[PDB]
């Protein structure tokens, strides 16, 4: 009953990159009816299953590169497309979308798919989100590789992340494409960002792509670090899995600095893989991640 | 003629473009369709640059050569053509053509009575706005010319092809994305808002799907009379001076087709080749301007 | 004939080139003259691919392309012209020329018994190599072109006049510095170290000087004699298949000077162009490799 | 001191970098090696921009910075380090160090009698550069940081114990190649050209083998004694104004290090972070020039 658009078929009809038929579910507990698309590639009796989450503005296609690393080595592949991106359903009230309303969408699908062995792979919004789901689900996750991403902990906003709240309050709409496009450089190119553009006819179905930015925290009583704070502990205490970190140089907001604050706080994170060409969309240089991950990595 | 005008509040967050646009509603043919262009640089001025933009772009293309003129002591005119920018955009796919587009170039020319004219021009930009002067000679001085063709009714090469095909395909371009993803480090994401800025969605785009449908395929298309007639203009009758800069990383009106046109327009100089810019020369454009500038009497 | 060899320290560090040099040392009018060359893949395999360098590289250059040939089941066999890489360095400048480098590379052909060969080629690699088969042409079945020029006599473009006054003003060429400059991303520090490895100093770089000198001024010079002749082959008797890339940000031997190219060369596809490559499109040379491959008909 | 001159010939093509280097023989405690170094803008400017390279380029790292500073009407120094540029190079290892490199700045500012300075480092530039001011304070005035650090004597990092090995296993390190790969389109032949001019081979290249080296590993090591008193100096004595650029696309000198470096620089502003931009910053050095001077108060 949740007010939504359905990204017309006729948009993704031209994915020559992105060749997977995506599965859906929508009977997601307190989401009823409202379809998550989703990628599951390689065996179901696969040892691992590599859970791929995207971020802001993007969907599963960001992973495109990564899933035929992760399939060649024998492994099963879940790339959810979050409610408001990709081939999900668009809810259109801003209201809906929330710190909640997306971890809990996570949470269900992975009880509904009955995933273990699992390997979070994760950025963006998708780290600052996924980050926060094993501490509740310790026994599902076994292994970590994290890319230009955060967990909120309640300081005080950067410059670079206060300017991209601003940005994203002034303007119409964000270019979704465009953005992408000016991040990644000749890692991507028009068909990827036609596929980028593909879920957003126009703006009303762009809500979920409007709220993010407006979700960053500004204060120590979000969700999203009071979260954030318990998965903090969680990283640093608790887990026991390997991890992989790999950063996106050229990103102003959450590349470097903000990447080996991240690795103080995971117990046993070798060092970083850092790629000068890479922006923060890490997965456009995500072959090398992949292939990196794995060879690290005891499966 | 039936069209939508972009809401004001699109073009609100325009930092790198920050001139007034002018407005005409009443040029001959067109009655009430109304063209934006940039009007910049003293009125007395001894030259007036005429920058043409082509697809799927607008005057904010010219934004970093528009300075180097106007500080320079020269008036520029960059006209959003119908279809684009802050211009009315008709929503009829017939009504687009080549000469829809040439005729409105030719009326805004007479209506601002612009002498002494510089021609700036990049893809159907000079498509088009090659195809003016030899009709108007006595106001066209000079030549600016970047990554363009003239239609001369040859067979189309293969990547012309591959571009009109997957303009019929997709659901819309991606306009920011192609602009971004031509000119690499040049743009950034408050440009790529720019290029957004004229299409809330494709109702507002019929001009944009035209253009890759008018890259002419047959030696009766308008396109090619009045263009083998300009290639004739160029090569015989022109006696002003022309600079060349050519964008590299262009796969369709780079190098090759750049160097075939200079072997047309007569007295044209060795051209600048900027291995870092793409087809979409003017985000490279600072260094156009000055070479140009430099080179001219 | 007074050479250099370079010190043999100079390429202990080469990990992205791991293949053990052959040398030899009496090839017809170079006696003791020793040319280093690769050789890689079964002796017996159908084709051979000649990869020929030019000013100012070495077989190094194809270190991306020899892995795709031999994973495929082909032979590899990549020279070290004398002045360059491994091979032995004359100190009179008059020792170089056209006749002398072609000279060179047929009796290496004749040396090795070389058929059905797939000729490789970019810069003097062309110049040179594309006036051999004409007189070979037994041995020559397919064509890789990138970034070359058969000389026709006609007067020199602007760019090219510009880099002979530019290499006869300056000290010595910066080796390294004009590869990384040319090839961006696609060459790291390691690869410029390996550059500049053949020449300790200036006295190992007559070669490297004389090649913008042999630049042909005059229809006279054996480059064009030997060009026109070359020219009348591929238009009218060759009869093999072809496959051209095109380095795109090349100012002088780009996009113009290729398709000028492509039109003498009987049965020539439709070119891939490399907007992100330069004069050394073999530093983009993989999916050069893997393409050229698809398009022909190996058997 | 036993050295080698780099051949004036070396130096003829030069287009973008049309300065007439001035000469110093007699600095107190270094024998007749000559120290080469630009000086532009007005003598009596009220500031001079002393403008500090490293490993392994010369004062050419400033070409595009030195006219933004004259054009704002001040001087500008950028001195050829012993081993780099047109100074003379010193043919035996151990006479490079720490002291003897930041002694002969400290002899240089004291020659030309420099006073309201804006120190401008990046590299070794910074690491001795930054160990000066806390031993001559009333003559720095601003500071400009870009990609470098002050040695704190803690672990170094895999990518700096790396980057030694890679020195000491090579025969030696390709100058112009290095600064062409971190760069970019930043850096055309002609740049190369001069980046490689200092080095006709490797006889002249002791300086650039011997700043490898020079990294200290731990604690014990002069660069750390200055280093931690430095340290100090900008974060309780310093009252200056600073501005800090850092290039992105660095894996040992970027956004972390250069974060941790604002941390003990007391008034340092928001950083200036360049996408683009690799370690040698100074190649996309215009608009950091031009936001310095606007971020600045004179
Ligand atoms: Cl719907
Ligand atoms: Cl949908
Ligand atoms: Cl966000
Ligand atoms: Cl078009
Ligand atoms: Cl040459
Ligand atoms: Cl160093």
């Amino acid at each position: 009953t949740i007010k939504a658009l359905r990204t017309p078929e006729e948009r993704f009809s031209v994915l020559p990159a992105f060749p997977y038929q995506p599965n859906y579910v929508d009977d997601l507990g307190g989401y009823e009816s409202l379809r998550m698309a989703y990628i599951d590639e390689g065996d179901k009796d696969s040892e691992y299953t590599f859970l791929c989450l995207h971020g802001e503005p993007t969907w599963s296609y960001l992973y495109r590169k990564m899933i035929p690393v992760f399939t060649d080595a024998g492994h099963r592949v879940v790339a959810p497309d979050l409610f408001g991106f990709g081939r999900s359903d668009k809810p259109i009230e801003d209201s809906v979308y929330n710190f909640e309303f997306h971890r809990n969408s996570l949470i269900q699908l992975i009880e509904h798919l009955d995933l273990k062995n699992i390997v979070l792979v994760c950025q963006d919004w998708g780290g600052g989100l996924g980050l926060t789901i094993p501490m509740d689900m310790q026994d599902r996750f076994k292994k970590l590789i994290v890319m230009n991403t955060t967990i909120s902990n309640g300081e005080p906003l950067a410059e670079a992340a206060v300017q991209w709240m601003a940005f994203n309050e002034t303007i119409s709409e964000l270019p979704v494409a465009g953005l992408v496009a000016c991040d990644a450089g000749a890692a991507v190119n028009v068909m990827d960002a036609l596929a980028y553009d593909a879920p957003f006819p126009n703006k009303n179905y762009k809500v979920g792509v409007k709220r993010f930015p407006q979700m960053i925290p500004t204060n120590a009583d979000d969700d999203a670090v009071k979260y954030g704070l318990r998965a903090i502990e969680f990283w640093s205490n608790e887990w026991s899995g390997e991890s992989f970190m790999a950063i996106g140089m050229k990103d102003a907001v959450l590349g470097e600095a903000a990447m080996m604050q991240l690795k103080t706080v995971i117990k046993g994170c070798p060092e970083p893989m850092k790629i000068e060409e890479a922006g923060h969309f890490v997965q456009e240089y995500g072959v090398e991640v992949a292939e990196q991950a794995l060879a690290s990595f005891t499966m």
